[PDB]
């Protein structure tokens, strides 16, 4: 039969690497080309490829595929995609015990029960480098009011362990992937349940000694847990081993490395040997004694040995190092610096040995790294994602209610801070946190260029990825959006202007630790010259209006490392901080706080399973995220347990048991649909599911009177389907307009859904959202001459532009177009001719020199940049007309 | 009849914009003017701290008041009594516009410059009792010494679960008040005790005295925190403090006032209650009011959707702010107790200030000179939503992990002199069981106190957190130090030979290393900074820091002399800098205070108190002495000056030959004690010398023992050469050495003897003794400095054997080039200058430059110089002194 074949091809994110340690990617592939399981992929040799998306009538949608560990190294990697009638392997074994991984570098076995995560790691030869990797966590139960408090309330700690449950694998040739799921369980100290529930990712790939591993928590504690240390911990086998061929390294600042051994040789009063000395330093095994010049070998005795060694990194800007030669004595204070770039290495000459680190260390502070027991058979290598040499890590509320009391105090204070407050609400319960560990094995200590190149790796994994222009012609990730007139470059311009402003504004407000790193805030404080931090709504910015799709849509346009990596960190901190992972509220987030869950609005519009979209495509299927979005296909379950517009609905309703439940048509609805059209695409185990809610509440809305202008619907939480909400039981017409609505995904959503759906679109639900599209700011005439009604509360006019483009574009409507680009450039958000650029602050004005747009908010810039690409994507056809 | 002179005093560097009152030092031409016969004025307080053998004035000091007129020069006159007892002029008697008052009681002292009055008890639990504006407002109470500890440690993070700690809190305990009262300067003295006050008893432990210095018309209290370590083997400092009340009582929560000193000029600005970046504007003055620290408008004219809401605007008590390494910190806040602490945008540096009070109830500050180079530290404001703030400087932060003075090593099974004498071998350590202790060491911290009668502005905080940092002093000119020849004969002014140039660029390129290593190789910390380390490690491209005596230098071959000298021969400020941190290190934490070995400071080592040779070298009063004099008789060096008279006592409980001595001498009871003629008396020496020239309490016995060892080393057949003697503590006397009761002749030389401060005490003693110099000992100086490096036939026909171990020849051309002056031999000179370019330590051809180290090689980037340890920059530099000194007539002629 017939051929169909066509290439598509994948670059690197930034500069071509120097090393990498095999990679993943994905690529797009368009509607109806290929079928899965029956199209071959080659490599520019066969390609290990698996599908991650799926269009509408089964065809590849997105597809993933990994390379082994190579030292060939190409600029671009071109797959060939061909149809049916067209013309170095991972070794996995099991035993009862245990499951061993062997990428042809490395064998590591992952027991299956108890609490070792990993067994053991061999080198070829098939020496033991590391053993018993295992998962360390340490907590209190109260914590002192200060530090004067300590001397009368008393602190009981309690260390645990990872206690395995299941372990999982998914083999390829190429790539091996050990999933290992468990809890956290009591060893020593004060008696504790079992918590803290972790997933650990390991990612081999064939013919590489690096391992990375991501490792995600879910925080279930309550006000009396105060997590202390958290950490992954590995022995190191140094017994044949001379202390003076002992090595341990730490990355230092930039491509620095400390380079020191467990007994030094160096810097003696007599010198043993210009050659040997000189061998220490470089991690090499020292030469016979016999060569050594006697007055240095027979005084070995003599010279310390140095068990344990300390980096501290417990601010953003300053890490301490110091050394023990055992417990019982003093610490000798290390020569130390700004900012570890977070890699330690424990190990021998002879014994080889185990590299272990965290990627951005230093920007996920508190953290720390520890060596111990080096003079010992047996060494320790530890990683701390949280330092105990920290304060302990407190959760709890930031204030006590200030005697708010039901719904009208707490609305009351939200005129004041932003902040909507409840009692019960400002709570951490079923956070998350991934962090991206790396472990490198040795056959023998490495050099030290080596030790900064994979620390370097290790802070920008490569990246490989399809070119803008192809996934754009593909459709496969959206069409509200096109690669880069006068006017539109002073767009693209400012487009720049606002990103090179948030990645300047991270570094300079010191935006990083173990849970914030990755967001940003929501509003200025002019008078004092910082963000809004400590007043209520106007700190933490939780993705309120769609940053997420701004900064992704922002990278897929242009390519640039820089905006992949910016939005890479905001996924990793919104979808993980932002929403709760278990219990009554699982699915949902929170909205912007001073704290990233301290405000009582838990809404879908936060955990937006859209925002995350771009990367799951993107990275190649990141198993973590697919494990998010399936988790919030449980999000319906939540308004049936919590109405998130309990606090100002006029009509009386409220939840009851066995009935429907109400939710928003723009808000609330827009995170559930994308939610099941992710399911749907990946073709999940909830996939049928998926369809039918996705399905139903799309016609349940077209059968609604006005469509989108109805406020809200009552859907049922049995049966899947939407009907009117409560005040219009008869589908007569409801007008409730939100300028919310629109602004948290529904347009990108809706686009994907109509296209997705094809000819089985319901009758009438396009039309409905062009009407939307159409007549949310057209005059109050043609408002009232088609609902009865003009809309009331309109605001975020800029923000709402593109959806008048999209209606321009689909309708061929060159009116529609023009009253778009006015009201981008002539009604609010931030006008063309706003200040567009920053005020230097220094002098007694603040504590730190600063760069400021007071001008701007987060509101703005996220809302202006949807706009820009959306508009120019849709509608730049009648931009030149519109200026002129 | 009349004898009148001027000197002249110029700031260290740029002219301040603020002082808050100043003293300074002044020298006099020796017989010139007496004691209380002289009065001075400026262009004045005063009082003399040091004299001439003769009774004249040596060395005064004088103090100012603070003013807002600061001039670019200051000249003060003196005059004899001749002066005004003679002219029949009738002049005016007029009061200072400004003067220091204090009344006194048995309840409690009370200082007032007319800019506050503060009260000191005279016993109890509170050093200041309260502080007090003109107004009589008070800003500030119960001024108190803070001290928290733990009782032991666990082994690692782990073992907490299977390790409990037992947490302790002190205050500070009154024993005794002093005052020194002037009318332009007041200095209370308090000393004391930390007494329990939560957890187990505990004795009373940490002597402190603390020291309060109030100029006339200031609102400025400079402080001087001094403390001595007395815990042992369990007591584990944890926090270490000053803290104040503030009363907020009344004063609306948005008109209580936060501040922070940051990064570079950098202040944190806010209020207890935020008015600004809200929702609702209350009104754009009003905003601006707040920021700037003003009492806002009443609320009658605020946009009502503002004032109406105050009760949902949270209120903030704490502010903590922490720098527990050298290069960050971190900044936090809370509402309260019970609640989670919210994160503030913090940075790398904090200057070390913090500021609470109000609008309108005023308030104060307190803050840290030097705050991040001596981390880990803090400043907390507590409760500052109730009637009463307490505003808090951490000396030492709880936040830190606890300080651990014990030892870094456990022996390694070395038994016995043998074992440790064979350990130094490779390490260059001596260790010896119980010798690896902390107990007596002490530390001193500069802290200030602000009062504000209000909140003040932002400027003002910064400018004075720069004058806190960057204290401004007044210096006397090199030329007229040099002229009065009140601080040695051995150094002077930088001569037109081009090779004399070369060496000058030299001693700044030397200084300009040493000052960047301090920033590059960390040398901050609560005890470590100052102190800088002693041989390098050009593998690993660090300083010896874990090897022996090869880490801190602990003054080894008298840098502290060189750089001293190096400052008064140029004026340089960042060479006062440099040595005065080095001074306040070395003279402090490097010495023992209290105990058996009181007065013996420690060698070198990887700990500042790990290595067992316990010696005056070390504690050389010599090495404080320029310092005493320059900052005006700074009266904490003054006192350590005075416990080093206890000296000669440790020779009864410890022989520093102990391990190496030949002639199986051991002390013994009420028995004549042995120490070294070279080394140990240099120490012993220094301190006599300075006493007597200080007329303190002990100056006639200071007199007696200095003339009498003196007299002693003369009358020994060899001298210096012999190398030790045995000194009576009864008759305060020196005969000769054990191997040599008949004083047939004695030969026993060390490469150490003349290198910790011989040449200078020495020169000084004999200046000193004019006339009364004992028979004989110029001679055997001379005899030493001739003979040390003349022929091996010279030595053995002299001494009866050649010299066999002499090294250091560079370091030792300086007694050469001392001799040549002496007996004015130019070919003696001339083997001066070929030491110097033609032996040992640093050759003209050495490298002479910097290496950039940098990429996997190193944690950070440094520059290195391999080719020298501090022991020899200490030594080529005090050559490169004193030979040009001494003989920079023979310079050009050696060059030819
Ligand atoms: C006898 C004592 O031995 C060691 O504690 C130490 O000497 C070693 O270190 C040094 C040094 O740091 O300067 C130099 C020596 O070559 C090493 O053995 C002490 O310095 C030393 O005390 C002194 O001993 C000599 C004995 O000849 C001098 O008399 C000197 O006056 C002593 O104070
Ligand atoms: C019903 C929910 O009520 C509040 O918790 C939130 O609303 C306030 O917040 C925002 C916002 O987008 O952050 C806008 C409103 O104008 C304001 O009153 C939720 O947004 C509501 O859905
Ligand atoms: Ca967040
Ligand atoms: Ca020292």
């Amino acid at each position: 039969f017939n051929c169909t074949s066509s290439s598509a091809t994948v670059h690197w994110l930034g500069d071509k690497p120097t090393y990498h340690a095999g990679v993943t990617f994905g690529l797009p592939w368009p509607q109806g080309k290929y079928r899965p399981q029956e199209t071959s992929f080659s490599l520019t040799s066969e390609l290990q490829s698996w599908a991650t998306g799926y269009w509408a009538d089964g065809s590849l949608k997105w597809t993933a595929h990994a390379i082994a560990e190579s030292n060939q190294i190409y600029d671009q990697y071109t797959v060939t995609a061909s149809s049916l009638g067209c013309v170095s392997s991972i070794v996995v074994t099991d035993n009862s015990d245990a499951l061993t991984v062997n990428t042809g570098e490395v064998a590591v076995s992952f027991p299956k029960g108890g609490n070792v995560i990993i067994g053991d790691i061999k080198t070829k030869s098939g020496k033991v480098i590391g053993a018993n990797g295992r998962l360390v966590l340490q907590s209190q139960d109260s914590v002192p009011d200060n530090f004067d408090n300590r001397a009368n309330s008393p602190i009981q700690y309690s260390n645990f362990d990872g206690n395995i449950n299941e372990v999982f694998v998914n083999q390829t040739s190429a790539r091996t992937l050990v999933t290992v799921r468990g809890n956290h369980t009591v060893t020593d100290g004060t008696d504790h349940d079992p918590w803290l529930p972790f997933v650990v990712r390991f990612y081999l790939y064939a013919n590489s000694a690096t391992i990375k591993v991501m490792h995600s928590i879910v925080f279930d504690g309550d006000e009396n847990d105060f997590i202390t240390g958290l950490g992954i911990r590995f022995d190191v086998p140094l017994k044949g081993e001379e202390y003076y061929d002992r090595h341990i390294r730490f990355a230092g600042v930039d491509g620095g490395i400390f380079n020191e051994a467990v007994q030094g040789i160096t810097g003696l009063r007599r010198d043993p040997g210009e050659e040997i000395r000189a061998a220490q330093f470089a991690g090499q095994k020292l030469a016979d004694t016999e060569t050594w010049e006697p007055r240095v070998s027979t005084r070995l005795k003599w010279i310390p040995t140095w068990a344990d060694y300390g980096l501290t990194q417990l601010t953003a800007d300053g890490f301490g190092l110091k050394k023990r030669t055992k417990a019982g004595q003093s610490w000798v204070n290390i020569p130390s610096g700004t900012r570890a770039e977070g890699l330690a290495y424990l190990g021998g000459a002879t014994q080889g040995g185990l590299a272990v680190g965290l990627r951005d260390f230093w920007k996920r502070y508190p953290v720390g790294l520890d060596i111990s027991n080096a003079a010992s058979d047996t060494g320790e290598l530890t990683l701390w994602l949280y330092s105990p040499a920290a304060e302990p890590l407190d959760l709890r509320p930031f204030h006590d209610g200030l005697g708010q009391d039901g719904y009208e105090d707490q609305l009351d204070a939200l005129e004041i801070t932003y902040e909507d407050w409840e009692p019960g609400f400002d709570t951490p319960y079923g956070i998350a946190r991934t962090s991206e560990v790396y472990l490198f094995a040795f056959d023998q200590t490495p050099t030290s260029d080596k030790l900064a190149s994979l620390t370097a790796y290790m802070n920008d994994p490569p990246v490989l990825v399809a070119e803008p222009k192809y996934i754009h012609e593909t459709q496969a990730l959206g069409e509200y959006w096109a690669l880069p007139s006068p006017a539109a470059a002073t767009l693209e311009d400012r487009l720049q202007f606002i990103f090179d402003f948030y990645k300047g504004q991270i570094e300079q407000r010191r935006w990083y630790g173990f849970l914030d790193y990755g967001d940003f805030m929501h509003t200025y404080d002019p008078d004092r010259h910082t963000w809004r931090y400590d007043v209520g709504g106007y700190a933490w910015d939780n993705s309120e209006l769609s940053p997420d799709l701004f900064f992704w849509l922002y990278f897929l346009r242009t390519g640039s490392k820089d905006a992949y990596r910016f939005a890479e960190a905001l996924t990793r901190h919104t979808g993980e901080v932002d929403v709760y992972h278990i219990g009554d509220w699982k699915g949902l987030g929170t909205r912007h706080g001073v704290q990233h869950w301290s405000d009582s609005a838990k809404q879908a519009r936060i955990s937006q399973p859209q925002y995350r979209k771009y990367f799951f495509y993107l990275s190649g299927g990141d198993e973590r995220v697919g494990e998010l979005l399936e988790e919030l296909l449980d999000t319906d379950k939540t308004y049936g347990e919590l109405d998130p517009q309990r606090k100002v609905r006029t009509d009386g309703w409220e939840p009851s048991p066995n009935s429907t439940v109400s939710f928003g048509l723009g808000t609330d609805w827009s995170g559930l649909a994308a939610g099941w059209l992710i399911e749907w695409e990946r073709r999940g185990p909830r996939w049928e599911e998926a369809k039918t809610k996705l399905t139903n509440t799309i016609a349940g809305i077209a059968n609604l009177t006005n469509g989108f202008v109805t406020g809200s619907g009552l859907y049922d939480p049995v049966t899947w389907t939407l009907g009117p909400p409560p005040s219009d039981p008869g589908n007569r017409g409801n007008v409730s307009i939100s300028h919310l609505n629109a602004v948290f995904g529904l347009p990108e959503v809706v686009s994907e859904a109509i296209a997705y759906l094809a000819d089985d679109i319901p009758k009438g639900f396009k039309q409905a959202w062009l009407d939307y599209c159409y007549y949310y700011h057209a005059s109050a005439s043609e408002q009232k001459d088609r609902y009865g009604v003009s809309f009331s509360k309109i605001s975020l006019l800029q923000a709402h532009s593109r959806l008048a483009a999209y209606a321009a574009y689909e309708t061929k409507n060159k009116t529609l177009a023009l009253r778009a680009w006015k009201d981008f450039y002539a009604s609010d958000g931030l006008l063309p001719d706003a200040p567009w650029n920053i005020t230097h602050v220094d002098g007694s004005d603040v504590l730190v020199p600063v760069d400021e747009a007071a001008w701007l908010a987060t509101n703005d810039i996220a809302q202006y940049g949807l706009a820009v690409i959306q508009n120019l994507a849709y509608v730049s056809d009648s931009l030149d007309d519109y200026q002129s």
